[PDB]
């Protein structure tokens, strides 16, 4: 697979030991060929697991969750997917790596997307290899994939809300359930009823991942509430899946604002990912995967691939050229390529306000675009009444920079910035000058 011009798909099923067995084995062939090589994780838990089945080769650990002092011999280079877009977003120059080894390459999110369309293009190029690792390449439509023991799958009536009768076997059951959630805020409803009755929840998101993910290891449990990123690696001592089979989804409505559609059926990736959480021990034949509804290609029109092509648009990789995206994600998006190219001022902006900002990435671009710095937050308060962001059914408000308490009311109006309390409260120490 090392071969330059070649992108190889490592599909083996989940738990088939694509990262503990293979990687470590792909890394030792490409350092005896003297490759210089890039690792990307989804996250930075994924990485500290990843150091564990690495240990013993010379790898430079690019990210603060692993703790290792280097020797600068080495060749081979391990991050974050975002880590890897974001410079080479960024004027700093990144090396043009002979290897590059995606880990769980299925990851929806739009720096991800960038990632494997730079990676791909490159190859397409004939000037690199690569090596995407997930058991559900772009495009699968089997959602029952094999699995290291034989699991129950169950199709259910999965409660979505808080209940009082009529699920008994939710709280019946005696062993560790994973259960997945559309967005943050159903899962706080669905843990304070499993509270209520008795049961030791952890929840799990984007923003909350790394701490409260350590939780699973130093205390004990009965339910893990997760959105769909423990659908990137996140590894349980669970016999149970269950499983809402719902996501929302992120859509551009008239080229103007996003909303989060949904929740609607996942893809058949993301439930073979979610169902992949268990049946992953040999010696325990049985385990339960519950699910409550079907699934769809929720992936068309969604949001997160119109701004991978944002991101492309604005990496350089050869004169006036632009990657495109990996071919099997490449019509989910109507996208001419280059129409997000911007000019070098206001591309320092739209990174700024994506890395320092924290904003989303179609947010970022609407406000780069129209010529406005990074500093300058009256967008945050000049658009239509209908854009007025309504915290507990009443007005939002902030003191602005300047003194004056103000309705947060944004030109551009994207549905993440308010998605839950904690996103609001970020984007009102943005409006008001904090960041």
């Amino acid at each position: 697979m090392l071969k330059k011009k070649q992108l190889t798909v490592l599909d083996l099923h989940p738990g088939a030991g694509k990262t503990r067995r293979v990687l470590p084995e792909i890394v030792r062939e490409a350092i005896k060929k003297r490759l210089r090589t890039v690792i990307l994780a989804p996250t930075r838990v994924v990485a500290a697991e990843m150091e564990e089945a690495l240990r013993g080769l010379p790898v430079r650990y690019m990210t603060t969750a692993v703790n290792v002092t280097h020797s600068g011999t080495e060749i081979v280079d391990l991050m974050c997917h975002a880590t890897f877009t974001s410079r080479l977003l960024q004027p700093i120059r990144v090396p043009n790596y002979n290897l590059n080894i995606m880990d769980e390459a299925h990851f929806t999110d739009p720096s991800s997307i960038a990632a494997r369309g730079y990676i791909s293009t490159r190859v397409e190029m004939g000037e690199a290899a690569a090596i995407f690792m997930t058991a559900t390449p772009p495009g699968t439509r089997d959602a029952f994939p094999d699995s290291n023991s034989p699991i129950m799958d169950t199709e259910v009536e999965v409660p979505e809300r808080a209940w009082s009768s009529g699920f008994d076997w939710v709280t019946d059951h005696s062993g560790k359930t994973v259960w997945f959630v559309p967005s943050v805020r159903n899962g706080n409803e669905i843990a304070a009823c499993l509270t209520k009755a008795g049961k030791r929840v952890i929840q799990l998101s984007r923003k909350t991942f790394e701490t409260e993910f350590q939780k699973t290891k130093n205390q004990e449990w009965d339910f893990v509430i997760t959105t769909d990123i423990s659908e990137m690696g996140a590894n349980f001592k669970a016999d149970r899946v269950i499983d809402s089979r719902r996501c929302l989804k992120p859509v551009i409505l008239d080229g103007e604002r996003v909303i989060l559609a949904g929740p609607m059926p996942v893809t058949h990736a993301s439930a073979a990912q979610r169902r992949g959480r268990i049946g992953r021990n040999p010696n325990k034949p049985g385990d339960e995967y519950m699910y409550g509804g079907g699934c769809a290609e929720t992936d068309e029109g969604h949001a997160h691939w119109l701004e991978a092509r944002m991101l492309l648009d604005n990496i350089y990789l050869q004169d006036g050229l632009i990657a495109s995206l990996y071919r099997p994600e490449a019509d989910k998006v109507a996208a001419i390529e280059g129409e997000f190219k911007l000019r070098t001022e206001q591309r320092k902006t739209f990174v700024e306000l994506m890395k320092r900002g924290d904003l989303p990435v179609w947010l970022a671009y609407q406000v780069a675009s129209a010529g406005i710095t990074y500093t300058d937050r009256r967008w945050c308060f000049d658009g239509t009444t209908n854009n007025t962001i309504m915290e507990d059914s009443v007005p939002a408000e902030v003191w602005t920079k300047y003194g004056e308490k103000r309705v947060l009311k944004p030109r551009w109006m994207d549905a993440r910035v308010c998605s839950d309390h904690a996103a609001l409260k970020s984007f009102k120490e943005f409006a008001a000058g904090k960041r």
